[PDB]
């Protein structure tokens, strides 16, 4: 039998340094994790080992840091070159900066080729970008050949800024005649590596014939067989076993996010490409694993620029911006308004004639901003200011909820009014009233939202079933400060752009900012 | 005696074509007036008769027309060069475009002297501009000399961009000296040109011992001596004879604004230059004076750019840009909206810590929104869709009115509500409910506006007795409409910035728009 070890990462989102258990910044190194000095440690260690092994990326290496707010790309390039990958997928966040900032940096800086079956270019874009990526490579591993077939969120186009000349396909569509070309081809060996999520990695495995393992990204999927090495519980087996429609066992992998774990699937063929056995399971990469010196002289070497880019005026506010929990945890304060509104500018993507954008609404907990920032050292705003706001690491994530849940949802952040507690809602595209006097759980009095099937934005009534696009923080989507109806009753979760990075654009774009306390929230 | 005849304009606000009867755009060739071309005509004719000529301009030939916007004080300095100009003082909106737009074009552009003697500069500011304005010039005229001591609004920082390196001194105290230091040098015949209003003329004129005669501007001030000659209706005589301190007859002179009239003012001196007579009238450009066939063909040549600019995409709009009567002369509309946004960002200023910016309200008359926009055009916002939005030629001035006078107007506003009128107002950092089942002047049942002097902007209820600042088209600072309280009671008025530029401006600056209607105003 013929053994492929298949190393592989996926949703990386700029953790080039290694970071604390959460993922956030590194505070206790001697208890961080991650980062790309300590993955180039493992991986070399088992190229030493097994004989025949590729290094696989599942796409989103692209948005999470500071690093690729300086370097847009050019990181990734750099250090996924010096870790060897031998191939990567596409995913929907290299596509953050539009196809320019995907072509350059990435794709004409990457000595690996970078995948999607999925995407189609027209006009002018067509040739430009032809051949840059591809819709799979046949490798060279020992004296054998493996085809890897590359796949890319079909919703793109709702959760990063890919532009309108490119189209997404399905995926299994554009998959299966690929595969099937290979197989003409005498490749019998066939890896989707891919960026639509564990779902529908589900879906390739069982229905595009051919794929023999499924690579998948996306949803920070974390699998597991065994009894789980760190704090992420595992959503099921690793590998998790699909039977596809023709009767074969096909594994599918992820590997959560962040650059925690290094995916390790272990698979056995036969000498017509038949998988006899697949085993393996995620390596936490903790501090028992010693970071490269090399790549962390390099990596500390980078982060010059970072920290002089951290202190640089961004913009300018001439309002104080009230992110004081005196304010924002009791009632509408501006730093969040400001927050909101920049959560919704980052979300401002191509709109058919049916809506003026797909997202109007934003929520915030207001115990997740941390300081207010003074106008009046000459109205500046840095990165580092930004950073005291919001120092978690955290996502401005979309999400789609009924309006029960959002109802419940601001029933929640006033349900024990008057102790300073992290759950009040700030707000943007959401006018709410409450009554302190009435009974908890019935607090909320009038609750009005902006439409976005509608050429002119203007307030509604909220209604208890439709589905609403709402941006919030991941730390709410998963169920943070008790908001446990959002994680249990949210219909679609998509992971957004980092929390500082989106507050950072938008203030630069605005050049200079004054957001009022205007009346979305207001107390009867 | 030695006969001096001063030819003056100001607040030439960018007329460099002819305008029809109320300085808007020329329609009937057969009846417009004004622009250089004209005035090019009326000055030579006036050279070839009188042997001592000079031509004086007292400011803000900056901001007003597309002229402006296009060639940034480029096409001033060089339609006043062609007119040969013999000086000229600094008025407000000189400073529009910073000190660096009024170094460049002008400064070093012009071939005639640029006075102020109430503006100074510190830091490297002070070596780079020095000399490039000049608080005097003596000129020679004939075989004698005529000092000319120029003066700018101490109020200029709040009505312009001069930045923070420049003091503007109060105009007496800056000018006495002066103007004793020219008696010492033999110069016994001195005009004062400035830019302060009328009502500072007059104080000048009064104190300022040794002025001979004052030509002002700013105020837009029309006086005549006699039946006038068009619509304007004259504040006073031409000139206006103000007894000087130490017992003189000081001429002040002013001629209204927009290039529609050409002052004439002649003034008989002694061997001593004392004033012995004092005669004149600003003379009506009216077509009866032909358009010079070499300055009109350069404005034609001119002219390209600014219909090349006119299609230009400015920005985008995602939304449509509800600009109807229907909707704007009935409830908040979100063209009126980007408006009085628009009116605000223009009018922020350089602040204290005593106020984050010195304005934050806004009022427009919906009847003044004259069309929408379709979002639907690529998004795309050019500079001949505003036009069709403002087509009046109007400015976005800054006036001070009482609560009580803004209250009034706000029931003007609704006082025949239902018959499409063009009172109805929109509205900047105001908050209003209406209750049109109440008696008209008794409908405002609740009216917020937004705090100048806090750190945090936030709505307070209006206060009758409370002077505010309040930006709203000239129309309205001037009683149109109907608003007769606004005209009669306010306590400061000052002319702001073309209407359309006002607009064009923040559209670039936001790049994407996306006005709501968000409750600025209700009804119970
Ligand atoms: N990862 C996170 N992302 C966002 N908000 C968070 C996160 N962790 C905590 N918070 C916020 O921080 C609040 C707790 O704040 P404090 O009362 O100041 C106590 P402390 O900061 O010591 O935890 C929570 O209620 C929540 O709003
Ligand atoms: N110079 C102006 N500047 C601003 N608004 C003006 C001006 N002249 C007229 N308007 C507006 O135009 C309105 C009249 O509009 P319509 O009912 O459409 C009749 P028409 O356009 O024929 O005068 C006025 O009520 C006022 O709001
Ligand atoms: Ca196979
Ligand atoms: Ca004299
Ligand atoms: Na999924
Ligand atoms: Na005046
Ligand atoms: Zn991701
Ligand atoms: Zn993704
Ligand atoms: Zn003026
Ligand atoms: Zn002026």
């Amino acid at each position: 039998p013929w053994e492929l070890t298949i190393l592989h990462t996926n949703d990386v989102h700029s953790r080039l340094e290694q970071t604390s258990e959460d993922s956030s910044k590194c505070v206790d190194a001697s208890r961080c994790m991650g980062g790309v000095a300590r993955l180039f440690t493992k991986v070399q260690q088992i190229r030493r080992a097994e004989p025949n092994v590729l290094l696989l990326d599942a796409g989103d290496q692209y948005q999470g840091t500071i690093w690729f707010t300086v370097y847009k790309g050019a990181e990734v390039a750099h250090f996924m070159n010096a870790l060897r990958y031998d191939a990567m997928a596409l995913g929907n966040h290299e596509f953050d900066n539009g196809v320019e900032g995907l072509i350059e940096p990435l794709l004409k800086e990457a000595k690996f080729p970078i995948l999607s079956a999925n995407i189609s270019a027209s006009g002018p874009l067509a040739s430009q970008i032809s051949g840059l990526y591809l819709p799979y490579k046949v490798l060279p591993v020992g004296d054998e050949v493996v085809g890897i077939v590359g796949y890319t969120s079909k919703e793109t186009p709702f959760l990063s800024n890919p532009g309108t000349n490119l189209v997404f396909e399905d995926e299994i569509t554009a998959l299966q005649p690929e595969v099937d070309k290979l197989k003409t081809l005498n490749v019998n060996k066939i890896i989707a590596l891919g960026h639509s999520g564990f779902e529908m990695d589900k879906l390739i495995a069982q229905k595009v014939r051919g794929v023999d393992v499924v690579v998948g990204g996306h949803s920070n999927t974390f699998l597991y067989t065994g009894n789980p090495p760190s704090k992420e519980v595992p959503a099921g087996k690793y590998p998790f076993i699909v039977t596809s429609d023709d009767g074969r066992k096909v594994p599918v992998v992820q590997a959560y996010a962040f650059g925690k774990y290094l995916g390790y699937l272990k698979i056995e063929f036969d000498e017509r490409g038949n998988v006899i056995s697949s085993h393996g399971n995620p390596i936490l990469l903790d501090s028992s694993i010693p970071e490269d010196p090399s790549i962390k002289a390099d990596i500390n070497k980078w982060r010059i620029k970072l920290d002089d880019y951290s202190t640089q005026e961004l913009g300018k506010t001439i309002v104080y911006l009230d992110g004081s929990s005196q304010s924002c945890r009791f009632r509408e304060c501006n730093m969040g308004n400001l927050i909101c509104d920049a959560m919704i500018n980052n979300n401002l993507r191509h709109a058919d004639e049916m809506f003026w954008n797909h997202v109007s609404m934003c929520i915030l907990n207001g115990g997740g901003i941390r300081s207010p920032i003074d106008e009046r050292n000459d109205g500046t705003i840095t990165w580092e200011n930004l950073a005291a706001v919001l120092p978690f690491g955290g996502t401005f994530d979309l999400v789609q909820l009924k309006g029960s849940t959002l109802k419940k949802a601001f029933e929640h952040s006033v349900h024990r009014y008057g102790q300073s507690t992290g759950e009040f809602l700030q707000v943007g595209g959401i006018h709410v009233v409450y009554d302190l006097s009435r009974k908890p759980g019935d607090r909320v009095v009038k609750l009005d939202v902006l439409c976005t099937s509608c050429r002119v934005p203007s307030y509604d009534p909220l209604k208890m079933d439709e589905v609403y696009k709402v941006i919030l923080p991941n730390f709410l989507a998963n169920g943070g400060d008790g908001f446990q109806m959002i994680k249990d009753e949210l219909l679609r979760h998509d992971s957004g752009d980092q929390d500082i990075n989106v507050v950072s654009t938008y203030i630069s774009k605005m050049k200079v900012i004054y957001p009022a306390v205007e009346g979305r929230i207001k107390f009867s």
